[PDB]
């Protein structure tokens, strides 16, 4: 994991997002995103906040 050790597959969680997460996927040329603090992995959920583009 990028900050934190590898994540477990996601459980029923609506909970907000820890932007610490980084993206990477299986060998099938795909990409997913996994949150390092919460230890989650998700391909479909949006970024909850906008970086330097919106807030500097």
């Amino acid at each position: 994991g990028s900050d934190l050790p590898p994540p477990s597959p996601p459980k029923p969680k609506t909970i907000v997002l820890p932007p610490n997460w980084k993206t990477a996927r299986d060998p099938e040329g795909k990409i997913y995103y996994y949150h390092v603090i919460t230890r989650q992995t998700q391909w479909d959920p949006p970024t909850w906040e906008s970086p330097g583009d919106d807030a500097s």
